């Protein structure tokens, strides 16, 4: 099984300037704890703006060229990427909008958390159509002092 998982503001917005325009310490744990002791895929801009690898997981990194640091596994397919996760219950992708758009007609779900925010970005999530998703579960939160906007967890499964 393949997931997605991902933070939205308005417009399906989800960067800008290969930085996400936002901080929300909570996103992040849930981020977190939900990818733990799971393979992460990535592309290779999300990797650099990231910038290490994320601990107790295993970071696969898609790019055409070869790779630059041998901390992290480096494919240069989908196909092989999904391969070099081995037989594991869960894959999680992590983005950024290009690998987020290949790897969506494979999911079975989606990680997605909906803030409430105004951000210019150069990059978004993928247009997804609606009837194929049952969400299974929502979160809402409003903001606090450690979260400047509020926000919404959901879990949507193919139908
Ligand atoms: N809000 C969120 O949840 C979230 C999550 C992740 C990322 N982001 C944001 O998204 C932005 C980065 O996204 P992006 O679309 O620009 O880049 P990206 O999808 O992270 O990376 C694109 C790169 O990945 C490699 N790649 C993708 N598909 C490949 C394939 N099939 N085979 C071989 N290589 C492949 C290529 O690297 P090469 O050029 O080296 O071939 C390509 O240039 C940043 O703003 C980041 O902060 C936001
Ligand atoms: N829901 C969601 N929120 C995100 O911000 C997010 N970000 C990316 C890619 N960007 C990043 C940037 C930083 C870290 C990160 O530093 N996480 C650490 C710390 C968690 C914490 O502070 O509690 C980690 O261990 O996961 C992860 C992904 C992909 N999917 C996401 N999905
Ligand atoms: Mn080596
Ligand atoms: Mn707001």
């Amino acid at each position: 099984m393949i997931s997605l998982i991902a933070a939205l503001a308005v417009d399906r917005v989800i960067g800008m300037e290969n930085a996400m325009p936002w901080n929300l310490p909570a996103d992040l744990a849930w981020f977190k704890r939900n990818t733990l002791d799971k393979p992460v895929i990535m592309g290779r801009h999300t990797w650099e703006s990231i910038g290490r690898p994320l601990p107790g997981r295993k970071n696969i990194i898609l790019s055409s060229q070869p790779g630059t640091d041998d901390r992290v596994t480096w494919v240069k397919s989908v196909d092989e990427a999904i391969a070099a996760c081995g037989d594991v219950p869960e894959i999680m992708v992590i983005g950024g909008g290009r690998v987020y758009e290949q790897f969506l007609p494979k999911a079975q779900k989606l990680y997605l958390t909906h803030i409430d925010a105004e951000v210019e970005g150069d990059t978004h999530f993928p247009d997804y159509e609606p009837d194929d998703w049952e969400s299974v579960f929502s979160e809402f939160h409003d903001a606090d002092a450690q979260n400047s906007h509020s926000y919404c967890f959901e879990i949507l499964e193919r139908r």
